[PDB]
């Protein structure tokens, strides 16, 4: 039964639209990881204690997220239908979307050879180890990694993630948008974009059900934001906290 649709010639435009993008704004290589406040790790082999006291690797993680927040704020304004929201509802959108955005994004460093967020270069190696320096908990992390391999086994085409991002991006029930009808009318244009790939371009397909994981890393996604948002207020109750931060990672997650 289930009939397969072929990509209009608007969808595969938008596909195009947003390799190039995603191509524009997400460096493979991380050439200008050398340019942030360097990492550093203590040894703290164990201690929340140790590590509040330090916060050793929270300047280069905190520059590499504010680095990958103006990166999708790049990647959204090239999001077809974007630039036609008020730059209000543009705003709600990548404040609310950008720490998930950049866990998905994150994917692509992301290896099972070892667990790790490969980019670099052992120095941007970055490890459960050197999140917990940057004063997160496991309760964070666990399920953070748990979201990135189960991100990688789908397996998904280029086209995919990219779709995905952008779907993410313009989700019309984020809190304090306006017009959740026309962020709704964007979002179901690139999820029709999504669903009729998948089915024309994606094989077997047994893997039909792939859509429906991929919405399912949204709800998860949507749970790593508010355990992160939860841990940023408390790690941001560090006395001078704010200058191993940056301006852009303050008024995003403050
Ligand atoms: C939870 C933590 C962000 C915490 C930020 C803070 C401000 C301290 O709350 C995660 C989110 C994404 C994680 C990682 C890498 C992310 C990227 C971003 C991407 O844009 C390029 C590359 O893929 C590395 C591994 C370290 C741990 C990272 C930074």
């Amino acid at each position: 039964d289930s009939l397969r649709p072929k990509l209009s010639e608007e969808q595969q435009r938008i596909i195009a639209i947003l390799l190039d993008a995603h191509h524009k704004t997400y460096d493979p290589t991380y050439s200008d990881f050398c340019q942030f406040r360097p990492p550093v790790r203590v040894n703290d082999g164990g201690s929340v204690t140790l590590e509040l006291s330090q916060l050793s690797m929270l300047p280069h993680l905190a520059d590499l997220v504010s680095y990958s927040i103006q990166k999708v704020i790049g990647f959204a304004k090239m999001i077809p239908g974007f630039r036609d929201l008020t730059s209000e509802d543009q705003i709600v959108l990548l404040k609310s979307s950008a720490i998930e955005v950049i866990m998905l994004r994150s994917n692509e460093s992301f290896t099972m050879d070892d667990m790790s967020w490969t980019c670099g270069n052992q120095d941007y190696k970055y490890r459960v180890s050197d999140v917990t320096k940057a004063g997160h908990s496991l309760e964070l992390i666990e399920p953070l990694i748990k979201f990135q391999v189960g991100l990688k086994k789908l397996n998904l085409h280029e086209e995919e993630h990219v779709l995905l991002m952008a779907i993410c991006i313009v989700s019309p029930d984020r809190p304090g948008v306006q017009d959740a009808a026309l962020i709704e009318a964007i979002q179901d244009r690139l999820s029709n974009t999504l669903q009729t790939y998948i089915r024309c371009r994606h094989p077997p397909p047994g893997s039909h059900l792939l859509y429906a994981k991929m919405i399912q890393k949204l709800a998860d996604l949507r749970s790593l934001n508010e355990e992160h948002s939860k841990q940023y207020r408390c790690l941001s109750f560090q006395p001078e906290c704010s200058m191993k931060l940056t301006p852009l990672v303050l008024e995003v997650f403050g």
